[PDB]
């Protein structure tokens, strides 16, 4: 290109006309791909309204049973082929995958489809669009994104499964089938591989969700009907990331009442939510959840008598106290345990921290207070859930919290993260990039805790209305304790809508399944090293930027640990 | 050839050699593998130690039936160092998948596998993985160093004359060039589907004890039960039905095929699987509890009775009872279980009658007299093979004390008798010496096997340590499997060479039972002989041909 343009438009002028447009717009006779450029982006990025395009080419994935595998579709238009409402509506449709025996992954119940919403700014609303087909407006100069997402049974036959999905830029208002010889025809292929995902999850995630915020947004009061079937919904949808919900109520001083089932031990609906296969923990609540005739140690009993004879007990847990900060924090805890052991001696207590007693250190440093925390409060703790911001980047200190701990006895040390750690660390901040929000679970599975809690889900300021705007509260860095939206803001769903942070928690905990797979058949250093050497991860500030080792590394569980 | 003062006076003997000269250039990027390396291939039935001699390289030729494993090994042996500083060098070698002409495929992962054959006390032993479809290999000089390759034919396997090839490639210091080597695999795919259910039950035992000691796991631990579980998985794959082991005071035996619940949906997983024969159920519990004895066995057995795979289970009681008072706690303890269940099938190991009070004037007819005194308080009779020598005649005379219209069984086992020159799995005996334990049940027409330990090792506390083997018994006897972390970083176990002719044995069991079917007894006896396979307990054969002969005969004949 010469100093005064191509044909004289000036500097830098036709550097690229990337292939000459077609003179029409007229979607009824040019291919929509010389109206809209598409192409396929990896889960793991965010992906702007400003991302460039690239190549379309075929997509080929991996999956084991009981695995959601998810890629996306970006779709920038080249020119408007609606003049009147820039650029131009184009119509999804996709169809079942199917393998060579026959077998099918159907359109509904395994592979869906949803929008990427920008949420402050940022990339990480899921919204879904109808199935089998969709339409979606596009606008000049921005890259509009779609989630697919296909989630594998159980019980699915291995193979290779092969399906489409159809592009078509429609002509609106200026019936027929809209798909032609002028579609664009984007290619899938997955492979089913040999693996089943544990129906129980290997690593209890537990992960709060505030009823206070359910009962004033929804106008649902504590204890009713309404109450009951909102507390339902939530807790249905939430099984399928892997998860343990908690309701959670913060009382004086930070106690907390703490319950997975708002139904009495009693009532049929408690060995429903209790028993099921997906729940790896259940909180026990400390006082009643409705208000009751007894007192509550008197309901406690009486509770814990039906559920230690129950086959669920070993999933139980009882959390208490959200961060004591000082001694009588830590002595209240101390006396609440003892109640409860008195009952069932075999009990678990749940205790988050972050610190040892302010008003009575444990030791000459802060650090050194914390890690003696387990000494203060033994036996009246079995699960030691800590704050990973403590530990900044040493994860060689991990070794310093392990070794006050008696592990012969059953006590188990478990993680939490919230408005810490920070950038570059691994956490759920909006604004955090796609890897970044995934390595959550690289770093838990790289440091040995047995378990994993995130405070809050749905944790927005306060609303009175369904479909009020998601606001974020004050003094805490947006995202941070919510993992997921009201339906209601998107569309008159009343079902979740889930955010990229979610999907990321689900694609990591089925991460941490195949390297427990890969270690079962290779050992601990072994495993290490594969996550290490594929460049996967390598410390709290060093991990991959771009998807292509995860694949590497995934792919490597694959060919090693079929039977 | 030569003369006296030997080639250009080289002195006695010098240059017989007829070898073609060598290249006077090592470097592995110019020098044809083949020129660097001698390789060649040898029979699945061949100990092959690091001694063994070069022969031309061949075609390989083999015949699979579905739901078959075939093997062969590949022998190499330096000629020269292409690695000057660390002799000899490295080989890679790359397997890929087989092709029939139709297109069907025998995948690597699946079907295809390589293992090296490492030596445990001397001798060839232990099968150890390889990294597939690429591994490397250090070689030594003056030593022939050893791959095992097997094929595990699936059973909906469409029949095929499939073909591919073996590569190996000498490495400078993904490699594979013109210069590497080619072996060519061409395999036989026919008709036969072996049964998913093995026809003689052969049900070898495990010791729990072991396990808990040699990798540090509680009994009734959550590690334990995944423990166990991993070793279950593992040993189906060879057509034998185990069960876990704990000896008690005088030889009593808690024998459990599964540690779960009969109630919990695992028992049934494994109780129900296809390839599972017969399974062993404990009269006593495995894992301590609230309920007594008698009440813990009559629950489980209610459930067990209910189940479709009942009909495979039996009690395993008491090991070699040797003296009145053991026989005697037997009968009482099958008594026991018959008021919960009359069905159920008591299996009683022994090579004696009570020693304390004979039922007969000399030992072998004591012996042979030993189910007068149990009947009716054990079904399974399983003997022992040492009892009887080399005399194939004097089967008879144990057949003719049972009463097998009333379900009474003759099973045999194997232990530290019978010795040379019989068939048994002692380290050291010959690869057809080891295959021919499974010709001899075959030809004596008992309707089962037991062998007392597949992982008797002596004790040791990591999973890596050591493997000793107990004093007072020849090496190897009790022994199939090693463990993985002694060999590698891995957990699966390591198969003996021993463990893959037992399998060799009883795919020819399958065989022989098959055509039997279709030409009568008398007929499949007369093939075993006049091959010259197996003759009898002191004469078999010593090479690979005749099994080769007998196997292509009822390809033949029965290709239907
Ligand atoms: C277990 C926890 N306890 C605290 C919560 O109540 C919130 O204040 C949260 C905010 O990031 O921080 C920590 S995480
Ligand atoms: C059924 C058997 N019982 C005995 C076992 O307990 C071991 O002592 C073994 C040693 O070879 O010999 C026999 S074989
Ligand atoms: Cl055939």
């Amino acid at each position: 290109v010469p100093v005064e343009g191509v044909a004289g438009g000036g500097t830098a002028y036709g550097f690229n006309d990337a292939e000459p447009l077609k003179q029409s717009t007229d979607p009824s006779e040019v291919p929509t791909a010389d109206l809209v450029n598409v192409w396929c982006m990896p889960n793991t990025v965010n992906v702007g309204s400003q991302e460039t395009p690239r190549a379309l080419e075929p997509i080929n994935l991996l999956a084991a049973r009981n695995e959601r595998e998810s890629f996306q579709i970006a779709m920038r238009p080249k020119v408007s082929w609606a003049a009147s409402s820039p650029s131009g509506i184009v119509q999804v449709q996709c169809s079942d995958l199917c393998s060579s025996a026959g077998d099918r992954l159907v359109v509904g119940q395994s592979l869906k489809l949803r929008r990427v919403v920008p949420v402050l700014g940022v990339p990480d609303a899921l919204v879904p669009l109808d199935l089998p087909v969709s339409q979606l407006s596009l606008f000049p100069g921005e890259t509009s994104v779609i989630w697919v997402s296909i989630d594998v049974p159980t019980g699915q036959p291995p193979g290779q499964y092969e399906g489409e999905i159809i592009i078509s830029a429609m002509k609106t208002d200026g019936e027929e089938d809209v798909v032609s010889n002028l579609s664009l025809r984007i290619k899938l292929r997955l492979t089913v591989w040999e693996f089943i995902i544990p129906v129980t999850p290997s690593l209890p995630a537990v992960i709060g969700v505030s009823d206070t915020v359910i009962e004033d947004r929804f106008a649902v009061e504590h204890g009713s009907e309404d109450w009951y079937k909102k507390l339902d919904l939530h807790f249905k949808w939430l099984l399928q990331y892997r998860i343990s919900p908690y309701f959670c109520k913060w009382g004086e001083s930070m106690r907390v009442l703490t319950y997975t089932s708002p139904w009495p031990a009693d009532h049929p609906k408690s060995d429903e939510y209790l028993s099921d296969s997906r729940l790896a923990a259940y909180a026990v609540p400390y006082r009643q959840v409705i208000a009751g005739d007894d007192s509550r140690e008197s309901y406690l009993r009486k509770e814990v008598e039906i559920l230690r004879s129950k086959p669920h007990w070993n999933k139980a847990y009882f959390y208490l106290w959200d961060e004591p900060l000082n001694m009588e924090h830590f002595d209240n805890v101390r006396k609440m345990a003892s109640e409860i052991y008195a009952y069932a001696p075999d009990s678990r207590v749940l205790t988050t921290y972050y610190c040892g007693p302010g008003d009575a250190p444990l030791a000459p440093t802060p650090f050194e207070s914390f890690v003696k925390v387990p000494n203060l409060l033994r036996p009246y703790t079995q699960i030691y859930c800590t704050s990973e911001w403590v530990l900044g980047n040493r994860e060689d200190l991990v070794k310093d919290i392990l070794d006050e701990l008696q592990t012969e006895n059953g006590e188990e040390w478990w993680t939490y993260i919230c408005l810490g750690p920070s950038d570059p660390h691994p956490n759920w901040h909006l604004g955090m990039r796609g890897t970044q929000q995934r390595a959550v679970m690289w770093r838990v599975w790289k440091e040995g805790g047995t378990g994993f809690l995130y405070w809050g889900a749905n944790c927005y300021e306060k609303a009175t209305v369904p479909s009020a705007e998601v606001k974020f509260r004050r003094g805490l860095p947006p995202g941070d304790g919510v993992l997921y939206y009201p339906g209601e803001v998107f569309s008159s769903s009343s079902e979740p809508v889930a955010s990229l942070r979610l999907e990321r928690l689900l694609s990591g905990l089925q991460d941490y399944e195949y390297l427990k797979l890969y270690e079962s058949k290779y050992g601990r250093e072994e495993a290490m090293g594969l996550l290490e050497k594929t460049g996967v991860y390598t410390g709290p500030e060093r991990y991959t930027l771009e998807h292509r080792p995860i694949d590497v590394l995934r792919g490597e569980v694959y060919n090693t640990c079929r039977p």
